[PDB]
């Protein structure tokens, strides 16, 4: 059954992939998602401001059905690169009929200095070669802001088969994260040439591509 | 939902502290938003359903807020945690229509024994003052490790340690990284990653490093 929501919906407001924002090729997107919203007064309105200017170009999601009989209600907006990297305000504004007033939220890039990744890639533990799969591992440092991405290739083809942790405030302010690439120890002892690719605002071209294989 | 009265937060020990013998676990019931009309709060402890006494109670602390804190903190048997058994904080207060019961344990599912490498720093990285040694843990279960850096039998300082991911076989791994300075790299000096955990012979493992 409904439960009894006396606070009325809340809102969540999460910002662009950090893939998106660095390359000119994609699609960033600002997120406006109201959860809580009631089955009678289901309609959201959406108002959508960049540094206090209003812009009408949201794309207004279906409602969706969760399994509380409760509406999620998202609304999404395209942003442009530079203006995310420069640090424009996107406000999401919320009006529903079971609340006293709009719920305003805002969300920018984090601010501060920002600062380059260092990248270093590091071959398998001699003591790690006895097993069938080994561990090839980046370590991305010393950047801000956390937001990043990172893959894997080898020979011009991606490589899917890795974890990224998250990032991790480092004792200086900035942040450094791993990533592990796990393979075969043959395509390892073949001697393909595997190689980590990091994206951050601080990086020239918003791209640097560390390389790694057997010596 | 219960609303309207104190509340109850029941916290696991540290896991370094179930591990090794030579420290003490403490499961932590705290008790928030007592209020001076009825501050009496009562701690009920259940081990597995068998009632427990010898739980330490704190005297009730004034917060900022005006309301009152009370903990109470039960000592554990390293062994009880690790075989699972569960723990229970039973909290009565007048304004409590009905009293509050909160239960935790250690994570359910198979133990698997950490994997335990350590990275020398990228040829890359030795332009720079300080260095970066890398100890990956990994294939371990459950979630909770304890991992620290150490040289010439004293910890080192200034290291970190990323938190757990689920790696594609459902155990984990993390990263540790020590940072240290290339003088001390290349003079050749040792550094250990230790690594505790519950799958592991006398819950402890330690692997060296040093330039080559
Ligand atoms: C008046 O002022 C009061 C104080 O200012 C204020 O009290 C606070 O109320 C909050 C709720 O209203 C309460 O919030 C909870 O916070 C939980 C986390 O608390 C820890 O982390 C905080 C920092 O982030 C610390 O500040 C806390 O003190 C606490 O820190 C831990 O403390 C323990 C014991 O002290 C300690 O463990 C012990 O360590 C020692 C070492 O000395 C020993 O080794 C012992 O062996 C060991 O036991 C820890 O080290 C220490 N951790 C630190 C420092 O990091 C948080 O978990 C709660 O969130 C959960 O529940 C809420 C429901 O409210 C959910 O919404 C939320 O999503 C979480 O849900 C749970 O999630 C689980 C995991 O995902 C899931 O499995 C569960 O299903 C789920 N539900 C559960 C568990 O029910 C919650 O946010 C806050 O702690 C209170 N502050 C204090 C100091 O108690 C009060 O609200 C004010 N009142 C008014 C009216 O204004
Ligand atoms: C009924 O049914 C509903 C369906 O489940 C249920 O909805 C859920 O409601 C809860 C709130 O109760 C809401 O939780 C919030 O989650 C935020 C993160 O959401 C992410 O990640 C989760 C899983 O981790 C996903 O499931 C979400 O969908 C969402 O995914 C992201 O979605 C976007 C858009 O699609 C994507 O672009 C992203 O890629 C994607 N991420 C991922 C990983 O997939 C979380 O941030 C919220 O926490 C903050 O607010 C809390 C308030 O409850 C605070 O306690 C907490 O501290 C956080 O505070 C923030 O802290 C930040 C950093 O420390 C600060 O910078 C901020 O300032 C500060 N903000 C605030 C507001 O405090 C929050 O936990 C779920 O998201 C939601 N489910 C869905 C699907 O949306 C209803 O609640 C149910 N209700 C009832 C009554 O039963
Ligand atoms: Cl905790």
């Amino acid at each position: 059954p409904a439960p009894e929501l006396l606070g009325g919906p809340s809102v969540f407001l999460f910002p662009p992939k950090p893939k998106d924002t660095l390359m000119i090729s994609r699609t960033p997107e600002v997120t406006c998602v109201v959860v809580d919203v009631s089955h009678e007064d289901p309609e959201v309105k959406f108002n959508w401001y960049v540094d206090g200017v209003e812009v009408h170009n949201a794309k207004t999601k279906p409602r969706e059905e969760q399994w509380n009989s409760t509406y999620r209600v998202v609304s999404v907006l395209t942003v442009l690169h530079q203006d995310w990297l420069n640090g424009k305000e996107y406000k999401c504004k919320v009006s529903n009929k079971a609340l006293p007033a709009p719920i305003e939220k805002t969300i920018s890039k984090a601010k501060g200095q920002p600062r380059e990744p260092q990248v270093y890639t590091l071959p398998p533990s001699r003591d790690e070669l006895t097993k069938n799969q080994v561990s090839l591992t980046c370590l991305v440092k010393g950047f801000y802001p956390s937001d990043i991405a990172v893959e894997w290739e080898s020979n011009g083809q991606p490589e899917n088969n890795y974890k990224t942790t998250p990032p991790v405030l480092d004792s200086d302010g900035s942040f450094f994260l791993y990533s592990k690439l796990t393979v075969d120890k043959s395509r390892w002892q073949q001697g393909n040439v595997f190689s980590c690719s990091v994206m951050h605002e601080a990086l020239h071209n918003h791209y640097t591509q560390k390389s790694l294989s057997l010596s």
